[PDB]
């Protein structure tokens, strides 16, 4: 499909940069921590646009990266976990692993409602050799599409989001979910597409990103429990 190059650019970008440790960087703050979940933010505002890069890490017992990415990507289960959208639909299917989605986000007073139009792609990045697990990634990034032009009702946000998952598996007996741990890195770079009250936006992000990570990861745990493990 016509976006194959852009997909590879985004996958490469995230594998090169999004797994780099920000813990030693004075500009990055740990804003929320609960259990194995850590949410970081770097405050960035340019010409009255709040861009605050966000990065979170998590470690989720009993699920694989393939499972986590499938659930994050699969639109059929989206409404079971996502709480920040008013509506969404698939604009176009590009490939078995790549779709273009239009969605509107719930309005947060006093700001105008935002909409977003993004390519969502799920990819397996194999290890150097078969004895190593390596990574599953979902990239959600804004693209242009003639069927979803700008409208006068919503401010068009632009996003670059990735969920990156690595799976740790620890006799001749069957592997148990007790011995699997999924290490998650989640990054979100959102351009709100226009002005917003900075403190209101920042408070919403600080509330909603951890809420999402907790809800979504617990959802994957609930839905995979008892089911055969999809490595
Ligand atoms: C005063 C408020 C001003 C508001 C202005 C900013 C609004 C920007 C809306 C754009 C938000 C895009 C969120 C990304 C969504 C997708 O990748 C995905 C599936 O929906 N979900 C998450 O990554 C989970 C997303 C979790 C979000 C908390």
């Amino acid at each position: 499909h016509r976006f194959v190059q852009k997909v590879e650019e985004m996958v490469q970008n995230h594998m090169t940069y999004s797994l780099q440790d920000v813990g030693g960087d004075a500009n990055w703050q740990l804003v929320v921590e609960e259990g194995e979940m850590k949410v970081y933010r770097r405050e960035v505002e340019e010409n009255g646009i709040v861009l605050d890069p966000l990065k979170a890490t998590h470690a989720v017992k009993g699920v694989t990266g393939h499972e986590v990415c499938n659930y994050f990507w699969n639109v059929d289960v989206r409404n079971d976990w996502e709480t920040t959208i008013e509506n969404f639909h698939v604009v176009e299917t590009l490939a078995d692993n790549a779709i273009i989605i239009y969605q509107t986000h719930k309005r947060v007073w006093p700001a105008s409602q935002r909409d977003v139009l993004y390519l969502s792609v799920i990819r397996k990045i194999p290890a150097l050799t078969e004895n190593d697990p390596e990574t599953w990634i979902v990239c959600n990034f804004s693209v242009d599409h003639d069927s979803a032009p700008l409208n006068n009702r919503c401010v068009r946000a632009k996003i670059n989001v990735a969920m990156i998952c690595q799976t740790l598996v620890s006799g001749n007996q069957e592997i148990s979910r007790d011995n699997i741990l999924c290490k998650i890195t989640y990054v979100a770079n959102v351009n709100p597409g226009g002005w917003a009250p900075a403190s209101v936006l920042r408070a919403v992000a600080k509330r909603e990103y951890p809420k999402f990570l907790k809800r979504f990861t617990s959802y994957v745990q609930e839905k995979t429990a008892g089911k055969p493990i999809l490595f």
